[PDB]
């Protein structure tokens, strides 16, 4: 007997990051070894605002890795995780993230009112996954636990 996760030898996310609109981190989170280090995240996260802003957005593939993408006024969001068989798990920590967000915040999740939040928003991600994996996939759950916290 196998499978293809016969062990976790992958992450359902490798990474999260939400960046300005010219590409400033305003977060960042990883959970795999391909970028572990500051220098190397910079790095990952131009390629990734290059593949990006050029592209139609929702979704990109890129340096063999599936992404998801979404931008709003001043701020674009991604969630960057392995390519076994899906994507929809990388669509749910997206949707799971802007949502919650917009619950937190109560405003258009724009580019100060993230600034505002951001412990809420670490808190947020810190319910939404743990270690690479998916930990929940309820927006308002999140919320109530970050708000309970």
């Amino acid at each position: 007997m196998e499978a293809l996760i016969l062990e976790p030898s992958l992450y359902t996310v490798k990474a999260i990051l939400i960046l300005d609109n010219d590409g400033d981190r305003l977060f960042a989170k990883y959970y795999d070894d391909t970028y572990p280090s500051v220098k190397e995240q910079k790095a990952f996260e131009k390629n990734i605002f290059n593949k990006t802003h050029r592209t139609d957005s929702e979704i990109a593939l890129l340096e063999g890795l599936t992404v998801v993408y979404k931008s709003s006024i001043d701020l674009y969001f991604y969630v960057i995780g392995s390519s076994y068989e899906n994507e929809l798990m990388l669509m749910a920590v997206l949707n799971c993230l802007f949502d919650s967000l917009s619950q937190m915040l109560r405003k258009n999740v724009e580019k100060r009112a993230l600034l505002e939040n951001m412990e809420g928003l670490f808190l947020a991600v810190d319910e939404i996954v743990d270690g690479g994996v998916i930990l929940e996939s309820d927006p308002q759950q999140v919320v109530h636990r970050v708000a309970l916290r």
